[PDB]
């Protein structure tokens, strides 16, 4: 019995470790097998997410802001910070550290659920058996009566961009300088692009933004994608949309890129290069050419709505499958399939997955954008409401940017809040929580929202909808 | 001099009643007489002036102050001294605020309604008397009236408010020096509010609290955790602890307080008095004008803020109900609905409170022991942001979410945080709330990873035992 299990988990990301908890605690003999080494020379559970991703990011995107902060922002308020500096290598230092700490709270978490660890990697057979490959080579096989798989991603590689050196680097080497770069290249306008490029930037990094396409965060509304590109470009980004990067050359540890832009063959040298193209699914290794379980033409498993694969009693969940690839994306595929595995009717709405970027300002929304509701054909009612016009953030010295809140014209449901400003992920998640039962425009404008707060900005915009905003002209 | 509504006071309650009004397309008119910084009359009342917004303003500078004395280094931060200047940054709170109450009077003027500068005092058969500020009078004649005058601090005999050394909440805004020990009668928001902003810049702070429980009103986890903490950040709050006299000599003061140990004194440089706040009333009502006080001096109002004269309104803290600016603005924007022909109502279950320490303080609803005492059996789920990813990456994880719902119906009946965002994530479980959200619903929900809001999440799965990242 030592080798069979109800539920046997492949990868311990957001997806996986969640999914395993989560069978644990419906009575589930769960097993958990991860592959990743740590900065320690041990199994670090926590996938992309807490090693290499979200975690790191908003670390190294907090120290760099305060620094930020008290360098360019104290004077206002009668502080005086004489001789700021920031240490890069003690800045490193403590994200690793939060790292570290959260990555042993997912195995304290895996021991208070009864969740079995296995230490290796994974594979996929048929009839639901899985090969465990452990880290001093040998192998085991698991008799799982169900199988989730959940392996995850990595970012994609661009030929005209081969990692070198120290030099060409991916996210996680970019989470790992040990010095500010004097001149960053990023190629990728996207949200991991813009917050590496951040980081760097508050520290004195001189920092270009190659982007092929021509519309800068196409997904996002239009007014928040322009207002965005306007003061990320103010803060330093000099991001370049239209700009096709073709060739590199790595010399006297620097790189120069070739790129076409709407003026022809460009050239621009660096001192670092990151490439942020985007994440593709890692399937390596992880499925035997007998498993049944089927790949799409983008090399992600294929899933129903419910992340079942081809293969009865085997599920694919997170970054490896359709859909967003975000953290509570796949965490929450993760409570789902758990659930149904133990008999219940469990769904997940995908309409109402909220996205952020942590740029400061903070960039975030839930469902549909201006650009989205007119190619459908429905009409509108927008309302926004500027921070400018808040007390709160008067107060906070931080007025840049607005809430929207787009509502259908004919029945003022809320169909999409979108936000560029001070804890904009917070009040996006008011709005989706009000999404979530249905809120109309008006019912949010007739709720009693505190005073002086952020969130006042969504009371007013909701109100904007409708045209009686009591602080701004309507 | 003929109004559809007119409006005595320019506060949270009858700024936002007159704009509504005036947007209903009603003939507004709205009277003030505060003076503010220029020598002119300023709209905005107590919350604008010399309230929520300049409180906030010296929370948010002295804070930042604080973290870059006390929390930098382990961000690799380093710096040669980091100092204040108090002048410097109270002329930033007197600029906000001089900004602010600029944009009222550029709303009305948007709007159209009418400002008098002046003294409004309601008299019989709905006139209201307006008394300029050079003492001259007319007569407004209004179909309807919303009185709106707000409230005062409350003062105290034992410690009358004496030259710069006694002051109440509007002095101690408006410190030009760090005191070196600081005094505060009152361990209320406004006391642990204006505490805070002084122990950050150095102050010895004490407050003196006369009642043996710590703030009554909010959940006794809450309170206790928020005892801790602001403890450990240099407010010694004492208490059951009762003043009873003070005496100034030499620009100090020493106060006379009785505890379980008996009389004791304690000498400070300032004194601040919040024991708490009381409706203005003053010459507001003739002796006919048919509106009635009750015994503790509010305008007597139902639940649409109608007084005992048909047309005649009062809002805000001049009347029943939590003294708060949310509350003031949104019993306004009812009156001015109402006189419209809207049969609009106000929600007094879901206001919440803020208190804007750091770590913030917010709840809504219900707290466990009110419930208790209510004999409603419930169910329990916390989350501490020391289990926070985002938290630790902001580097500041005290405090934790609780939720609280019916143990029969799974209903959310109270949502209360210490912590980072405190309010917002309290507005979050606010809104569940107002569509009768049960914890399970909140489980259910998709919440952004890694977001502070994510604790909410987490509470309400633990209410029900299947929160993902504590152990249950
Ligand atoms: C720089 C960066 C910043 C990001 N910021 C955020 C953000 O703030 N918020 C957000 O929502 N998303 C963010 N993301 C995206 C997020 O990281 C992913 O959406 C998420 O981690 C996907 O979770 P997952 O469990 O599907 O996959 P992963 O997190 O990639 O986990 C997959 C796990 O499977 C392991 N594995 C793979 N194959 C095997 C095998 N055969 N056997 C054993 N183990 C295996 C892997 O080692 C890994 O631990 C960011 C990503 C990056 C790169
Ligand atoms: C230090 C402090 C901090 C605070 N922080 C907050 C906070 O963060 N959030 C919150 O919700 N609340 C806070 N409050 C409470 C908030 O200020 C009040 O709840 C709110 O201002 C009440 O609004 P109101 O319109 O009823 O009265 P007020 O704001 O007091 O306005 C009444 C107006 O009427 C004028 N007036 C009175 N009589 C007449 C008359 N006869 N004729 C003409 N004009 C007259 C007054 O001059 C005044 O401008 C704070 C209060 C203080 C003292």
């Amino acid at each position: 019995m030592s080798q069979k299990f109800d539920v046997v988990v492949i990868g311990a990301g957001p997806g996986g470790y969640v999914a395993a908890i989560r069978a644990a605690q419906l009575g589930l003999k769960t097993a958990c097998i991860e592959k990743y080494i740590g900065k320690e020379g041990k199994v670090a559970l926590g996938g992309t997410c807490l090693n290499v991703g979200c975690i790191p990011s908003k670390a190294l995107l907090d120290s760099s802001y305060k620094y930020h902060e008290a360098k360019e922002a104290f004077k206002v308020h009668g502080i005086e910070a004489k001789g700021v500096t920031i240490d890069v290598p003690a800045m490193v230092a403590r994200k690793a550290n939060i790292v570290k700490n959260l990555t042993g709270g997912i195995a304290t978490l895996f021991k208070a659920n009864g969740v079995t660890s296995f230490e290796g990697h994974g594979k996929l057979l048929a009839n639901k058996q899985v090969e465990v490959t452990g880290l001093d080579g040998k192998t085991q096989v698991l008799e799982a009566e169900n199988v989730i798989i959940a392996s995850g991603s990595r970012p994609v590689e661009i030929p005209p961009a081969p990692l070198t050196d120290d030099i060409i680097v991916d996210s996680t080497g970019a989470l790992e300088f040990q010095a500010v770069p004097k001149k960053l290249g990023v190629i990728g306008a996207g949200v991991i692009g813009l917050e590496l490029g951040s980081v760097w930037a508050r520290l004195g990094a001189e920092v270009t933004v190659l982007e092929a396409l021509d519309k800068f965060l196409p997904a996002a509304d239009e007014q928040i994608a322009k207002e965005a590109l306007k003061v990320l470009t103010k803060q330093g980004l000099n991001i370049r949309l239209g700009a096709r990067v073709t060739a590199s050359e790595v010399k006297k540890k620097q790189v120069t890129v070739t790129f076409t832009d709407a003026n022809g063959e460009q050239k621009e040298t660096f001192d670092k290069l990151i490439v942020a193209v985007g994440r593709r699914p890692v399937t390596t290794d992880l499925l035997a050419a007998d498993s049944g379980v089927t790949l799409d033409e983008r090399g992600f498993i294929y899933v129903d709505d419910h992340c079942k694969t081809s293969v009865p009693g085997v599920f694919a969940i997170g970054d490896v499958v359709r859909g967003a690839m975000l953290a509570h994306k796949a965490s929450e595929e993760g409570v789902m399939v758990a659930e149904r595995i133990a008999g219940h009717k469990a769904q997940m709405n995908y309409d109402l997955i909220p996205s952020v970027i942590y740029t400061h300002p903070e960039i975030a929304w839930v469902g549909k954008t201006e650009q989205t509701l007119k190619a459908e054909g429905v009409e509108v009612n927008v309302g926004t409401f500027p921070f400018a016009a808040s007390g709160r953030a008067m107060a906070a010295n931080d007025t840049t940017g607005l809430v929207k809140v787009i509502a259908d014209a004919k029945t003022d449901r809320v169909l999409g809040v979108h936000v560029i400003g001070p804890s904009a992920a917070e009040l996006v998640q008011q709005g989706a929580i009000g999404m979530e039962f249905g809120t109309s425009a008006e019912d949010l404008g007739m709720m009693v929202f505190s005073h002086p707060t952020l969130s006042e900005a969504l009371h007013e915009a909701a109100l904007a909808v409708n045209g009686h905003a009591i602080h701004i002209a309507n």
